[PDB]
């Protein structure tokens, strides 16, 4: 064939040197990143757990024994102690990122060392938008969202002194205190104008992020809105990481995933590509499903 | 700037990442870049002067304008870039930024108004910086009180509200109604040429 | 998709963690042989020839 | 001989949808082993069975 025209993708997820106008990209202006990369909050709020399987087991205490008033020569009596079990597992996240060789010469030859720091940002945030919020197709059958809705533990209503100290109280309602809140940085808006109007003090620092003393977290997830904000003891949401994030670099496999212009699967060593995975094991556990409450707009 | 123009890329998306079942087909994602520009324009002016008067009349006249020709470029360039006015020359000010993304409260101003412009940049994750205001707007800004603890948010003696400077415009085109609130980390000036 | 079920192979000869009920075969033994496994017979039998 | 990869296709395994398994797509692993061997018979007579009617 000998024919010398770039190759179309479809998807179109590989990087490539030249366009199919013609371009050629050379001279490339390394991008820079109008950002700060983003910590997985569950990882800074819940507790680890080292997990060297797949799976976890959990045993705890559950009966603590009786005693009794016997008189001088009455027979003593006995009594029974028990104990309850909890279990948690793991699943994988991956992706794959493509390139043209041609890129990784002429164009961009740290890629994938830049890259390394923006695929373990996206793996947090799918981590904790499943674990807190139930978002993001959640593999477990567990999350802080979806304990809330099956004790229906919410409190309705604008953010006042009033229904802050009713959603913290909601969990010594359970002998459990509250350890910290998850909020949405567009919602400081309204913390920032609620004061006690017989103490007339504040109830949250604009200084230290601070509500009610407790330290508040924020998301930058879209899907937990302004109105709405949530607390526990944190220290029940138990997380475990069997396999630390693994990457592998490959210039010979074949990617089903992505098609040539004429429908064939992409070949890394005869098309003379390259491709980064990156592979990474988590495992969540809600540890008590009562530990946590959310405030919800009317 | 070391020429007429600037350019500058930013990284535009992020790549995904996906739930992955045992022995399931791993999916790709891609990064992205944008690229954005900045191009300078000029200022001018001519005083002419008859030689009588430079002799008799002022012999100091130029020394004593350019002072005021540095004021008239200045006045001539924050027109142009904070508001939309002195036939603007550029592609775009933070007024036309505020018409475009509709940024606008239409009230009076009351500590929840303030608070509520300043919520127009939590909206997206931005940190009001500064504000810009008309001088005339400080009878309005000292008359806000706090119903509940009776404080005043414009600090008298510092020329701050909520705790933030504000900055005086002097000129026409802004409003005795009007208020103006940003990042103004986001504002980029550039001057290739001095005067 | 973000689908997280394990794969069904055919013909299925593929060795794999998990089974499709949810069963993660952690803690697992590994097997020992029933009998003891068999020589060639025609190894023993035939002539070597190099 | 052992051969062990990590990024080969297999084309007589496929998925639940009919498609090859790409082991570096599907993250597996997989032991070739191969070996040659060789048989003579040096005189046909030499053998005689006896067999069920």
């Amino acid at each position: 064939s000998n024919n010398v025209k770039p190759q179309v993708f479809n998807p179109d997820n590989v990087m490539m040197h030249e366009k199919k106008d013609g371009t050629l990209m050379n001279e490339f202006t390394t991008p820079i990143l109008q950002e700060v990369m983003e910590n997985s909050k569950i990882m800074q709020l819940g507790k680890y757990e080292p997990m060297e399987g797949t799976e976890k087991k959990f045993t705890f205490w559950a009966d603590k024994p009786g005693a009794y008033w016997v008189g001088e020569g009455q027979k003593i009596e006995t009594s029974k102690a028990t104990w309850v079990n909890a279990t948690m597992r793991a699943f994988k996240l991956g992706v794959i990122l493509p390139v043209t060789k041609e890129f990784l010469n002429y164009t961009y030859s740290q890629f994938f060392e830049e890259m390394k720091p923006m695929i373990a940002e996206a793996f947090y945030k799918k981590f904790d938008e499943a674990g807190i919020l139930n978002q993001g197709n959640n593999p477990f059958g567990k999350s802080i969202a979806q304990s809330i809705e099956k004790t229906n533990k919410v409190i309705k209503g604008d953010f006042t002194q009033d229904n802050i100290i009713d959603l913290e109280a909601l969990l010594e309602d359970d002998e459990l205190e509250a350890n910290a809140f998850i909020s949405k940085t567009q919602n400081r808006s309204l913390l920032r104008k609620i004061v006690d109007p017989e103490t007339k003090e504040r109830i949250y620092d604009r200084n230290s992020d601070s509500l009610d003393g407790l330290p508040v977290v924020n998301l930058k997830s879209s899907n937990l809105k302004r109105g709405e904000l949530i607390t526990g003891d944190f220290d029940k949401l138990i997380y475990g990481i069997p396999q630390l994030i693994e990457y592998k670099i490959d210039e010979t496999a074949q990617l089903s995933t992505v098609k040539n212009e004429d429908g064939t699967p992409v070949n890394l060593f005869e098309q003379d590509m390259v491709a980064l995975r990156a592979t990474m094991h988590v495992a969540l556990h809600i540890a008590d499903d009562k530990a946590f409450a959310k405030l919800v707009p009317a």
